[PDB]
């Protein structure tokens, strides 16, 4: 039977905060060309739809009484340059300085590390920057893996005072939550309850006062290959610590390791394609509308953000596939971007305010713990460069399994748009047939070192099929009857249009990928409205004659050039466009040379 998706756009219920905005990786590796790469395209989601890197081992990328900060400070950079902030576990030895947290001294030298790396980076991003950032205690304190350091109960909570009081030294207003781990029923998970006993009811190792700061708790639920798992699983411990530790009834749970499946590296088909990317929409919509729609929860993030090994370039729990192409001169590195980090960007089309919708199969009505949904919302304009919107993103997702075989008939009835000027619509659709670089892959035989024709043919399934924007009809009306597959992912963007055209791309920059390829990389952080059809770019090799590179429409702040001249050297600027066809200003031309 038929899903009928009503959606009503007079009726703000309640905000819609983007709590998904998150991904991490466990490792230098961290500043090779291929991370650089990486954290290029993690970055690129349009309008900041990622916006924290939980990155393990941090405090390895320190050595030493005084510390060498040069490895840590590289990396941090390069977080910074494309507007990425790192989820700051406080994890590592400093290569190995630190190797026991019941020794008093080490963990007098562990606080004032701290405080010494917090104050360096205040001085070197300001506190307003830093303020921002989720320090974090040791990664999973429960399983065991601290090298060459022990951590004992004791030494944890040790470690804990000392990472408490190091960061409000340099700073009261710096974050510190923990214990990043599973909670699982005592006597299991002795560290991370016993944090949470200690915060709440113990003493302070440095002062002796009652209690210790924990300013949110973040644990690790996954889904076992089922999406409404994680959200059961969290609403269980969520209780357990509301109802035995009293003080956290208001502190904020991050679950900052929130995967459909344990096991990042082990390969699965579904990873490869738009069946990871429609559940973890199902995930976030299943935590907006079954939860937040109350503990406090405030953070998801997929830990997502490693890079891919042969023979998995597409199979592992990755935002982009890795291709190490071995036979060229010299040998370089290729990065496509999976279906899974081009649903981020849909995700970040969705605005402040939750609308009113009804998912209902022969008048049964499915709340998101069904496979189909939606999660609608409107934002309210502000300037003369700014309007109405709403953004509806329905998935179809079966968690792990994709039905290839099978179609899913919707109806989309949206009602209640306000009257505003030049209200377009703009569909954007993914599924496995038409955008899936691994579907591509397969097609052409898996090659293993793909050649450069067979990489553009495998780009161009990245984006979404978009449709040519559309006047909305009068009433504020529209039905739409779209044949979605499973899994599948559509947003319908509807549009009034801004006084003013769109604002200046900006940190535009060119990188050398091989022979006749770079990636241009940019940011929109000043092109304000998320209107836009695709970013215009131009090339001028005949001094400042500029052509446009024709291409599929896009809004992810990246894009490989590899025309089939190999002619690349010259200069670059793009530009934004919107819905109405009006360019924002060019960027500043970017030279390049091979
Ligand atoms: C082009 O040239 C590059 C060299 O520049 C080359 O890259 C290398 O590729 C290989 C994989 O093909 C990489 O080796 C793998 O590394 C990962 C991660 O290693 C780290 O972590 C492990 C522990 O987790 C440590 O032991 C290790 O020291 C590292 O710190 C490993 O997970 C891989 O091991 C698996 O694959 C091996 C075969 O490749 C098996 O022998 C091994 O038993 C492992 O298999 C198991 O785990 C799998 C998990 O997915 C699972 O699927 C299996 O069923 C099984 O359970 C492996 O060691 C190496 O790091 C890359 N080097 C660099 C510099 O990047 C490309 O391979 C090359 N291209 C071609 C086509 O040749
Ligand atoms: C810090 O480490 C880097 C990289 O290993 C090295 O180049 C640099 O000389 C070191 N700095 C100091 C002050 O020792
Ligand atoms: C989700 O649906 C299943 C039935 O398939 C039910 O057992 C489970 O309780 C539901 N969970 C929630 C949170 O709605
Ligand atoms: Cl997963």
């Amino acid at each position: 039977a038929p899903h009928l998706v009503q959606v009503d756009a007079a009726r703000a219920l309640w905000p819609l905060r983007r709590f998904w905005r998150s991904t991490g990786f466990c490792p230098p590796y961290v500043l090779s060309w291929d991370q650089q790469l990486n954290l290029a395209y993690v970055g690129a989601v349009p309008h900041r739809g990622i916006k924290q890197v939980r990155t393990h081992w941090l405090l390895e990328l320190v050595t030493t009484l005084s510390y060498n900060f040069t490895h840590l400070d590289g990396y941090l950079d390069l977080l910074r340059e494309n507007q990425l902030l790192p989820g700051f576990e406080l994890m590592g030895s400093a290569s190995g300085h630190f190797t026991d947290f019941e020794d008093k001294q080490q963990v007098f030298e562990w606080k004032d590390l701290v405080s010494s790396l917090a104050r360096r980076y205040i001085g070197r991003y300001g506190l307003a920057h830093v303020s921002k950032w989720n320090f974090e205690t040791w990664n999973e304190p429960d399983h065991h893996d601290f090298d060459n350091v022990s951590m004992t109960m004791q030494g944890f909570l040790n470690y804990y005072d000392a990472c408490s009081e190091g960061l409000r030294a340099a700073s009261p207003a710096l974050r510190l939550g923990g214990p990043g781990d599973s909670f699982h029923t005592p006597p299991r998970s002795p560290l991370s309850w016993g944090l949470l006993r200690h915060c709440h009811d113990g003493t302070n190792f440095f002062t002796g006062e009652a209690g210790v700061r924990l300013d949110y708790i973040s644990l690790h639920r996954k889904g076992a290959r089922s999406s409404i798992s994680i959200l059961e699983q969290e609403k269980v411990v969520a209780q357990q610590i509301r109802q035995l530790f009293p003080k956290f009834a208001d502190t904020p749970i991050y679950n900052d390791e929130a995967d459909p499946l344990v096991g990042w590296s082990l390969p699965q088909p579904w990873r490869a394609d738009v069946t990871y990317a429609a559940m973890v929409v199902k995930v976030i919509a299943q935590h907006q509308n079954l939860l937040l729609a109350a503990f406090p929860y405030a953070l998801l993030s997929n830990d997502n953000a490693f890079l891919s090994y042969h023979p998995h370039p597409f199979a592992q729990r990755t935002l982009t596939a890795r291709f190490q192409v071995n036979n060229t001169r010299p040998p370089h590195v290729q990065l496509l971007r999976k279906p899974v980090l081009t649903a981020m960007g849909l995700l970040a089309l969705l605005d402040e305010e939750q609308l009113w919708a009804e998912v209902s199969q022969a008048g049964t009505v499915l709340d998101s713990n069904h496979t189909v949904g939606v999660l609608a919302s409107a934002h309210r304009p502000q300037g003369p460069a700014d309007a109405w919107r709403a953004a509806v993103l329905i998935y179809a997702s079966d968690d792990t399994r994709a039905h290839p075989n099978r179609s899913v008939a919707v109806t989309l009835r949206l009602r209640g748009v306000p009257p505003g000027p030049g209200l377009v619509y703009v569909t954007r659709y993914l599924d496995n047939g038409l955008c899936s670089p691994d579907g591509e892959w397969r097609r052409l035989g898996r090659p293993v070192f793909p050649t450069a024709e067979q990489f553009r043919r495998m780009r161009a399934a990245e984006d979404p099929v978009a449709a040519a924007p559309r006047p909305l009809p009068a009433g504020g009306r529209l039905t739409l009857r779209p044949a979605l597959r499973l899994p599948s992912l559509l947003l319908v963007h509807v549009c009034a249009r801004p006084e003013k055209p769109p604002g200046q791309v900006t940190r535009l920059r060119a990188l050398p990928l091989t022979q006749g390829q770079l990636v241009l990389v940019w940011s929109d952080e000043h092109v304000g409205s998320k209107c836009l059809w695709t970013y215009e770019i131009q090339f001028s090799q005949d001094g400042k004659a500029y052509t446009p590179v024709s291409r599929k429409p896009s809004t992810f702040n990246l894009f490989v050039f590899s025309p089939d001249t190999g002619a690349v050297s010259g200069s670059y600027r793009v530009r934004a466009l919107d819905y109405w066809a009006r360019p924002g200003p060019f960027s500043d031309p970017v030279p390049y040379l091979e």
